């Protein structure tokens, strides 16, 4: 005769969505920090980065996951560009160039706990 | 006796949505690139673009997934198209003609892990 | 005594939403593509037109589906209509009129994977 | 010993939600098509219709449904009034007076597939 | 041996919400319907009444549920009021003062089919 | 042999928001009713007042919980504030000062029947 | 023969979101509460600061959490900070500089009851 | 995509007992004193043993 | 990531069985009186313990 249950530890899944804007002008190669993780977990998720300044003036912006470039991710003025990854636990934004653009960063953030 | 459960291995489902607008010009048949995938996941989802440019002067955009141009998949100014799809690991977009149009792309992306 | 689980196969349900505005004129009975499947699901969903062009001057629009017109699916200007179906696959338009008619088609895209 | 698992074969539940504006004049009693049923399954839901025209000028609307007209449902302008319903397979309105109303017809279709 | 499963037949949880506005006068102590019900489901919810009227001149409002009037439910302009509730099958509206008031309603409804 | 099944009786779990906008003056220490329970369930959630007044002029407002002031909640003009809380039966607003302010109160109700 | 099912206690998942803005001036070191909780519950979530005052002129920010700073966060005019965390029972904001920023704070409260 | 398992009892392989992802192998056995599990293959794999143990005392 | 676990029954440590994450391990035996698990690592790990009791009376 079976004595209790193994069953279950059901897992609410969590799917988040966050968006900002930002001034992006020269940082000579340094990566502004936009979001990091203190937990445990794994994250998944997909990080979109538009580039609403100025066309052919306005400073290039690339994306930094985990401490490494992304490779080829560098966006022009006028564009957006999108990636999915799984296991990020960071992202930054590094700008290249002359002015001030108006920079959009949105991700989502999906996990369980 | 049974001993222990075989159970299950339940997967959170994410359905995430993308969108941005872009300056379409003429790029001499490159494929311009929107959306690549990093990861080991099985994604399906739907893609829409709409053309938005003045009728009959701004360019037209061709879809491209897995590097492969979707058969007939061009979009005049003026008009929206959309088309569903599994196992899409890359998105990009090809501008023909003459001057510029706001071009928005839009696409979701679901799966489970 | 059992030997595993039959358990399940436990499918994610997508239910996505598409919109998108045409500038409609008369087009000789040719049906503008909308939308087209190229997977090998069962897809149910509503598709609704709404005809937002001047009353007694824009153009109307008729539905198609598969390939076959819906019957008595026309809308003339200031109105909207709305139908629900099973086992989508095709979307398209059809302008029938003088002039040029701002057309706002919305579809609801529901299957299981 | 059991051999196999009746199991379940457990449904996706659909929750959508319709919202249109329509300019509602004297129909001679027709009744507007609005929505209509062309699948098998069950459909309930809730079905609201505001008038927003001027008061004591617009035309007044009524609701039908399956071909039958709701008792006492008639909306005069500045007014909404909300109808939940089951088995619901066809919505139509037909308005009565003089001038022109802008009249908001929402409805909600919920079902399991 | 066990033959068949009972198992379970599983609900589909329904939670809409509606909102409108109405232009509200005096209506000598009659009640304006607002929501009815027409199905045999067991409905719960909140119910929220907005009077964004001027101060100290439009009418105020009285909600009316089950064609019972709530106790002591009366909103004075610049003001709102949220209540939460189980079994509703009426929601009607009774306006008394001089002049008109813009009067927000909001109501969520939640079953289960 | 087991007869019948156990089982469960499953729980839909209701998760709703409210918002709204007051024109909040000097009421002498008398609390303004927001939100009241009339059910027999367990309500957790969360409660945000944010008070958008002219700085340094608007009146204060204070958040009251079943009937007990919440210890130190005041909130001044330019500032928001939240609580999260479970067993919550009713919401009120206490203003103090001068003048008049326009204060927003949000608050989520979650319970599950 | 087994008597009864252990079965399960199944847990709502509550997902909620809070925003808000303020006027954020020089505070000298002391934290403005945004934040507190009440409950017995383990509380996970993100908290985004958008700094959106005039660059290199409105005051800096800083987060708090369980009554001790975050490390190196400091959120600059014209910037975004956002940072994921599990046990959150309080969250603060230290202004820091000359003038006042219009700073505002958005988080996410995730757990199950 | 996932790496195949390969089944070994008694210290000896079971002759063609491989298996490929979306598929199941069983196998009957008399004086069973180990099993174990050999992985080949490039991933990670949801990989589910069962057996039953019939004796007597 | 998670801790590791070690089975010990009648006070005496069994050889070798030591269980890791993503794994499960499972031993026979006769003449048991105390079942008992030992974990070391750093972090909480959700282990699961299962086990038949067989005799007669």
């Amino acid at each position: 005769a079976q004595i209790g249950n193994c069953c279950t530890e059901q897992l609410c899944c969590v799917n988040d969505a966050v968006c900002c804007t930002i001034i992006l002008d020269d940082t000579g190669g340094t990566a502004l920090p936009i979001w990091d993780d203190a937990t445990t977990f794994v994250i998944n998720g997909t990080i979109m980065v538009e580039n609403n300044g100025t066309v052919g003036v306005g400073p290039t912006a690339a994306l930094t996951v985990n401490g490494t470039a992304v490779g080829g991710f560098v966006v022009a003025p006028g564009e957006c560009r999108s990636i999915t990854m799984n296991d990020i636990n960071s992202i930054a934004i590094v700008g290249a160039g002359t002015g001030t653009s108006s920079v959009k960063i949105s991700f989502s953030i999906n996990y369980k706990f």
